[PDB]
């Protein structure tokens, strides 16, 4: 299975890999000062960052089923989508673009939000395509999907 790493960036369990450089996730990188819960309708900015916004501190966005989204988060965390945990669908209609994800395959992949509610993600490089929603989580943790 996928590993989960901790706000230092240690893996917690399993082999560190490393993020698809064209990812929006940009490691190394703080996070953790509070777990800040946000509304879709209330995503941070890149303006955030430093400052912060009126919900509290930003280290990024994280996300997880539900859908549930964070702006900043301390326990473990997902750097790649644990593929293991999601199956091909349709595409749907998406609501949102979230950002740029490493899978656990390695490659990159474009996030979105449906209308359904799930996470779902399409391959961003030519070739090779798939389509796959967010359907499992057993460790019950978010994917750092940006870092600001
Ligand atoms: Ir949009
Ligand atoms: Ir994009
Ligand atoms: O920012």
């Amino acid at each position: 299975m996928e590993p989960l790493y901790d706000k230092n960036g240690a893996v917690l369990f399993g082999e560190p890999s490393d993020t698809h450089p064209q990812s929006t996730l940009k490691l190394p990188h703080p996070r953790g000062e509070k777990e800040v819960i946000v509304g879709i309708r209330d995503l941070p900015r890149k303006g955030d960052c430093r400052t912060g916004n009126r919900l509290g501190p930003v280290s990024g966005l994280f996300v997880k089923p539900g859908p549930v989204f964070y702006q900043d988060y301390s326990g473990p965390v997902y750097h790649r989508a644990p593929l293991e945990q999601f199956k091909q669908a349709p595409m749907c209609e998406v609501t949102k673009r979230i950002g740029r994800v490493t899978g656990s395959d390695g490659n990159l992949y474009h996030m979105y939000v449906c209308t359904d509610g799930c996470i779902l993600v399409k391959t961003a490089k030519r070739e090779g395509q798939d389509v796959l929603k967010w359907v499992y989580n057993v460790l019950d943790s978010p994917i750092w999907v940006t870092s600001c």
